[PDB]
């Protein structure tokens, strides 16, 4: 039996599917099927401060050399005609209470992906909200104060977590994707899960950010590459700053980057240490998005039709059950 439900359990994965299924139960639509949510990878990693920032702040003892975090991979599956169809997947970076500033108590979405075959089509949007709001609610409960989202769609014919998408599933334009996350976060605010949210520029302004060493530094994020480019440009200068370039860049791309406050004011100051109840889950196939993208490209595990998607889901589960 190589079904999604059979995969090992986590406090995180069960919190999410319960939120999804309670929602669907209430909706009581006859075309909906049971959804199952599973964390298929959990490992401890570090994000190393890149050369420019290392020479400016690390070498002077002003900034930590690296930031420890936990990476988790999790996927969601719905029963569509007696069989599991993987319609959502996500990779996250979690920086706990032992992490040095500016990263402590922060979560970041590395990549998120979906296959538009959730049944019915009229309930897709609402189900995506349940998973994402549920993840925010879950980490807030553990004592993570902030969520970070880089709302950016893929490049020219680019695939994130799933191999070969339906040609019908259009790559959203940036303003559509931004509006989507704004709407999900307004809903999380109304449910009293998110205290408030802000764009990166407005957030640094309100935090009185004066140095590049104060900006959260995540694996594969836009801002560590911007700082590198900016330092290179500034070091090339001869005469016969960094923060002002950072503020200008942040203003220019502000709508793309969300800073989500889950815990506000004094409640965020007297928190106990973050204790994750879930154990580490070694699974090389799901350590980052590349290993599953390769296995799916080699074994032709496609998601370009409902039938092709259901097929590749089955294969995915057989591979996940082997380890
Ligand atoms: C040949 N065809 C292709 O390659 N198709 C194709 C289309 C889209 C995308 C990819 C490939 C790769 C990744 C992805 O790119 C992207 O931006 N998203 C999010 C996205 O589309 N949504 C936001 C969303 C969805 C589900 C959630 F749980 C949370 C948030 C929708 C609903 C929106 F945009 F409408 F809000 C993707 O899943
Ligand atoms: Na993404």
């Amino acid at each position: 039996k190589f079904s999604a439900k059979r995969l090992p359990s986590t406090r995180l994965g069960t919190f999410l599917e319960n939120r999804v299924n309670d929602f669907l139960r209430r909706q009581n639509h006859p075309e909906s099927g049971e959804v199952t949510v599973r964390v298929v990878h959990a490992s401890d990693k570090t994000v190393e401060v890149k050369p420019g920032m290392k020479a400016r702040f690390v070498d002077s003892g002003e900034m930590a050399e690296s930031f420890p975090y936990r990476t988790k991979a999790l996927f969601a599956f719905e029963e569509i005609d007696g069989v599991d169809l993987c319609f959502f997947g996500m990779h996250v970076q979690e920086y706990g209470s032992d992490c040095p500033p500016p990263n402590q108590r922060r979560v970041y979405i590395s990549y998120l992906d979906s296959v538009h075959f959730f049944r019915p089509k009229c309930l897709r949007t609402a189900v995506y909200h349940e998973i994402l709001i549920g993840y925010l609610e879950y980490v807030k409960k553990l004592g993570y104060t902030t969520g970070h989202i880089w709302a950016c769609p893929p490049s020219e014919g680019d695939d994130y977590i799933f191999h070969c998408h339906p040609p019908d599933q259009k790559i959203p334009k940036p303003k559509r994707l931004q509006e989507w996350y704004k709407k999900m976060l307004d809903k999380a605010v109304s449910e009293r899960i998110v205290h408030d949210y802000k764009d990166i520029f407005k957030q640094a302004t309100e935090d009185r950010l004066t140095s590049a060493k104060e900006l959260p530094y995540f694996e594969g994020d836009f801002w560590p590459n911007v700082l590198e480019e900016s330092i290179k440009e500034l070091e090339q200068k001869t005469s016969k700053d960094l923060s002002q370039k950072l503020y200008a860049t942040m203003e220019k791309h502000k709508e793309v980057f969300f800073v989500i406050r889950l815990i506000a004011g004094p409640a965020a100051n007297s928190l106990p240490p973050i204790v994750d109840p879930d154990p580490l889950i070694p699974c090389d196939l799901m350590d980052g998005r590349d290993a599953f993208l390769t296995l799916a490209r080699d074994r032709h595990l496609e998601f370009s039709s409902l039938r092709r998607a259901q097929w590749s889901t089955g294969c995915m589960l057989v591979e996940l059950h082997t380890q």
